């Protein structure tokens, strides 16, 4: 699980960050698994969850880190990835949590060596991924093939349902339409199963 690739999908205010904060992170902390949060702002809702990294070296050396990913050079992801791997050598298996995945895994973008490694060899690299995004069709289709879990909140948008049907599951597409707010569908890509989950309140 800690080295799984998990994708979270849903429009703004679906409850993705609340899931991160009260469903994923508490579970990681209970198992003493470290994490690196990549948040695209220059003051971030995640500031209480880790050290405010100002350099790549903070990413490597601090156990719990929040990366302020704004105004970085165009090749920032490969640097973040390098630093995260080095972080993992120091702290063991680590989860890289990406608040808006389209910045680094956008549909139709060039597949770089860092992207290839993150999608095809992340376990060996010692890094799990939580990729959060607003619209299903904003990410490279390979993300969905390589994911272990795809978590989806409500949508009735036809082009999104089309994507879900094509790259995930036709049954998932049907059920996502009737989700009530804060409920979410969990699609296990490995077992090809679907579980509908009740709203999260707090970790127990």
């Amino acid at each position: 699980n800690p080295d799984d690739i998990v994708v979270l999908v849903g429009r703004k205010k679906s409850g993705k960050s609340y899931l991160i904060k009260h469903y994923f992170i508490p579970v990681l902390k209970a198992h003493k698994i470290s994490y690196i949060i990549d948040d695209h702002n220059l003051g971030s809702e995640y500031s209480k969850f880790g050290y405010n990294a100002t350099s790549l070296s903070d990413i490597v050396s601090k156990q719990y880190v929040v990366v302020y990913d704004r105004a970085k050079n165009d090749d920032f992801f490969e640097k973040l990835w390098q630093a995260s791997k080095l972080h993992s050598k120091k702290y063991g298996t680590t989860v890289l949590i990406i608040d808006e995945a389209y910045y680094h895994f956008k549909y139709k973008q060039k597949v770089t060596p860092a992207i290839d490694e993150a999608l095809h060899a992340n376990r060996h690299a010692g890094l799990g991924l939580i990729l959060s995004t607003q619209r299903v069709y904003d990410l490279m289709p390979i993300v969905y093939k390589q994911a272990d879990l795809i978590i989806m909140f409500y949508t009735r948008e036809p082009n999104e349902l089309r994507w879900i049907s094509k790259y995930i599951s036709a049954e998932a597409a049907e059920k996502v339409k009737t989700l009530k707010q804060y409920h979410f569908l969990i699609y296990d890509v490995n077992s090809q199963t679907i579980k509908i989950h009740k709203p999260i309140l707090e970790h127990h």
